[PDB]
């Protein structure tokens, strides 16, 4: 009756993809999430999805903290929820990507967490922890490990300017990025530099992907 | 001990109309509501009621979010509560109306929900979902399906102006409405245009109803 | 393990006066209160106490909502807590008073409640409901029944001015009062008019009491 | 499954030092803390730690209320959490200190609490209660008993000026201090007066300690 995440939902007998209620350890009121019950056995809890550019992702700090969009479409679950999920157990991250040629690729990370040991995850900037890559899209996230989350109105990056504003996104920017999945939905090749839905290791710095989905599942 | 809504209250043995405590899935602290234990078998949870114009309904965003008025009289349960109720199960909507000639009519909708898949229902504007009409008052809500909630201080409608201000109410306005149950209590026929407690399909655009009650009950 | 109030605490075996944890129905996190386990069998939950003028009671709306002072001394439990307590069951009110001549008296009310049917008790002003008097101090509260709570910075009374400011207190003012237990601790007879810790029916309008305690216990 | 503090965690079978989830009585959502499972039998819940000056401790009221830093390094658990912990049972305080010569000392207090009887601990200033000293570092906290917590932006001390600003810290200042563990990490001897990580009874008023850790464990 109180699954902690999508894997619990799956193990309880729910095999279909869809929206379900989960109740993280330190977020007892619970909330709804979209569950991917197919990928590599299923049981993944989605926290990000781009697919048509219908939702504006160039949002400020509060929106990225609380979440926006809709579970059945493009959305960002919200950093407070991602933190509540990732700190209750050891999780891995799966990232699915797709270009405008119907081609697809993915990146899997053995460990993933946000503000794992932060007393106040929000004030500490929801620092990213991620490692152990494997997949077909190549790694475009490891260099971001250890970085705080930065938005257009809250700079915690390692650049003289605001990476989020500069690359029109919101991410665990360093100086500045190798991945920018919350960037502008520019739809394919574009002249501007690395300010679209980018995953450099796969499609470079000037190609805004058509689809992306970030999700997690207990490592053990 | 922890009914999720008025139907649970009824099924537990409480047959009288009145105020009871309910505890929605993602609103564990719970809150009180007025239960209609008579209508078509009973078990309806009320979230809106007009009956004498003693309460001001031309309120702003925060009031419509948190609720106002009193459970035993005119009131609006609050969008955050309606969301917590409607997303925990599939509900239908029953609307009771009465004119100043003691005549009455109703509208029943097979499905009803507010911000059903919104990650942050408040930021997403508590979008309305409603369908499958049947009744005696005629349908005045279907054209509103899919619309966000709009108040005098937060415009999310499809009009060049602010529908809530223009028609002195708060509703899931399009451009602008076919129903306006949270409008001014003008008491019957009135010269102003569609800015009273209107339900066009039944009493037209220039007649402010004497009584209205909106309530929900699990569909299945 | 989860008493709803001081009577539950008593019935569970705790016979000594002191501070205990209680968990109201719609306030699951719970909070601490001072329990009077002696008065007429014991089991009273205190929400107000004056005894030495060490605490400032001429506070604003937020302070009266959230509470101030200390449980072991002068304090105001806070309207949000009083509401959570009184709406979970039918309670009666007991008021103990003492003048500077060591004389004492009391007022008992068969029914007592704050914002009992208010959808949003705070926005509705935590309206007072009280009736059925009996005792030795005389009745100085019945005329206040039905009134909202008023502070120096939030006027909901029936006076052309702000009763709270005028009589230096915080109360369910009408126009203005017969009781003013949250008034200034003027210590006995005073020239100013009715702006001290007054209970008119007993000591008049120009005598600030030395001690007062307001508490509740389930009626049934 | 729901330990109230680090002692419960230990008694349940967890013998290693590390981060664990605890769920205080009036803070049911729970939060994570660092547990010291070695000191005098183990079972201590840490709420403060200095060790390298990597974290800024000259913070304002909200930061000291909500907490900052990281559980695995320098941090302040947050006064709201310390209050939730210390009011659920009788706790004692253990303070470990270390200078830059690798020397160490400690102070143990038989009783410790923050805002123990405050109706609104935050508005009341999280007053300190502490007594019964024993140890090797000498007592530098007893004179602070009874004092409210003061930050650079919220003065509740007994000085004509703001002790927190003057001594660059945050503490239960009187006029002003004998201990200042949240002071500037000045690293050893320093010319400025008592504005570093000081514990006067041991290293005087002009020596900023290298390491400090404050923790609690149920007295009984
Ligand atoms: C996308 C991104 O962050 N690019 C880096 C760096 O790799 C580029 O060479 C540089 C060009 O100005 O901008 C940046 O600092
Ligand atoms: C009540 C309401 O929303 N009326 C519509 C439309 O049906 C009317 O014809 C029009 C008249 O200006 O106003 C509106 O845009
Ligand atoms: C204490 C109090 O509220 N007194 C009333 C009324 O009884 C008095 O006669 C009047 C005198 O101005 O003030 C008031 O309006
Ligand atoms: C650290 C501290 O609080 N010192 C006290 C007092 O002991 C000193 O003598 C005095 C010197 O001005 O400052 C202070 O008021
Ligand atoms: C790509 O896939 C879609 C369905 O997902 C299909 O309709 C389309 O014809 C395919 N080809 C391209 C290049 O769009
Ligand atoms: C209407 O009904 C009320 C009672 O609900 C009754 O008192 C009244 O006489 C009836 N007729 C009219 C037109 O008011
Ligand atoms: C009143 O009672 C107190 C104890 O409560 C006592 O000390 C005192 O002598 C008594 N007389 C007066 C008038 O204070
Ligand atoms: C002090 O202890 C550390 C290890 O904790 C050690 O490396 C060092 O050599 C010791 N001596 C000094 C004075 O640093
Ligand atoms: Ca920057
Ligand atoms: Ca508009
Ligand atoms: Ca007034
Ligand atoms: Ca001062």
């Amino acid at each position: 009756s109180r699954p902690r995440d999508c894997l619990d939902v799956l193990l309880s007998g729910q095999q279909d993809d869809g929206v379900y209620s989960v109740f993280p350890t330190h977020y007892p009121a619970g909330f709804q999430v979209y569950c991917d019950m197919r990928t590599d056995g299923g049981g993944w809890t989605v926290f990000q999805r781009r697919e048509d550019g219908s939702v504006n992702f160039f949002r400020g700090w509060d929106a990225y903290r609380d979440g926006f969009g809709r579970l059945t479409g493009e959305h960002w679950l919200g950093l407070k929820r991602i933190h509540a999920l990732t700190t209750q157990a050891a999780y891995e991250l799966h990232v699915d990507l797709e270009d405008f040629e119907n081609g697809t690729a993915y990146a899997r990370y053995g460990s993933f967490g946000v503000g794992l040991f932060s007393v106040d995850p929000e004030e500490d900037g929801y620092p990213l922890t991620v490692a152990d890559y494997s997949g077909t899209a190549g790694d475009s996230l490891l260099k971001h490990s250890g970085m705080r989350f930065t938005t257009k109105d809250r700079d915690s990056d390692h650049s003289e300017n605001n990476c989020a504003a500069f690359y029109r996104g919101a991410w665990w920017y360093r100086n500045c990025h190798t991945s920018n999945l919350n960037g502008q939905y520019l739809r394919g090749a574009h002249a501007s530099y690395a300010d679209g839905v980018e995953w450099s290791s796969w499609t470079g710095w000037q190609y805004s992907l058509k689809f992306s989905e970030m999700k997690i599942r207990p490592v053990r």
